[PDB]
């Protein structure tokens, strides 16, 4: 349902899988790497068109 | 082929970037002159296209704008599958041919581009491409 | 009538949004244009006329819609112009949807196109995007 | 079949539509409300009713 695009390198990475969401950060998994990303550095996007 | 398959590619004239989409089953096209051949401009073009038609799959070459993160985001949101790797290339040539035929009727290249899109989509074979896409999609409803 | 469109501009964030509505269906297209001029309106019209069978465009008397360049585009494309609340209602609907999704996008124009998508795809029992294709196809398939 | 929009009288506002009488190399001959005018090509925009 959700994919996350994010920054570390000024190019946006993704789609990363969304594991958990907090008010300040999101926990995501790209390939075999779990990252804690600030909310300002993350774009959570729904597959609205499905 | 499926009523939901589109091919996209860029061509170039007068130093400007022309982004072209073709509905494979009908030959219907849409095009825009974009200020730079970037993922951002391509993603914006796709969001507009997906709002008009039932865009299920887009096939492109591996141009960096087509493999970009922003295009991935747009296709995810709109529900578009991307496939990578000659209909649009043949269509690019035809579009440039029509543009050259009408170029001196317009000041700006983008004006001649949209005239050529109109001419291509309205020309009846018989149905025109513009009639074919609507007929194909309505039958798929 | 299958060929009647209404066009109008509305404004958000200091930017100009040019909106076209296919009256019979409720289908819309929109662009954020850099200025509310006849030049930009004529270019938008040439694009619209290439996609759909645009026979008549109804607008208010905004100077961009009465402009010489728009009259030139309508002459080339074969469009009849009529001057003087479907589009007004649609401006308010589009702005409502934009407001609902605005924080999901950096650029206003991205939110605009998300809002056009949302409006055109939402089913009532067809969507507006289904209605325009059905209406135009029926005209073609029965001639 | 053709309409001409043009600028004259040192006015940036586009006038017309006028009737096209001749498209020359450097000037166009037009008729606007029975007035015959000769305008430089660069001050004339000649547009065909392609959409019919
Ligand atoms: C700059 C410009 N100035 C004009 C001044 C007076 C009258 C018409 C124009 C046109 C024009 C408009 C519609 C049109 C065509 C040309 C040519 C045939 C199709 O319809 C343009 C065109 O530019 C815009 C379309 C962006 C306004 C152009 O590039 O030539
Ligand atoms: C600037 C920008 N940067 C990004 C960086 C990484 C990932 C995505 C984006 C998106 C984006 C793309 C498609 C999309 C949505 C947002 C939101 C949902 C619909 O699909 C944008 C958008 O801008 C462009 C569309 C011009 C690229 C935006 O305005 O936010
Ligand atoms: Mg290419
Ligand atoms: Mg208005």
């Amino acid at each position: 349902n959700f994919r996350v695009y994010y920054r570390d390198d000024p190019v946006w990475k993704g789609p990363a899988k969304l594991l958990e969401k907090g008010e300040g950060a999101v926990v995501i998994q790209d390939n075999s790497d779990i990252k804690v990303v600030p909310r300002r550095k993350a774009k959570i996007i729904r597959d609205y068109g499905k």
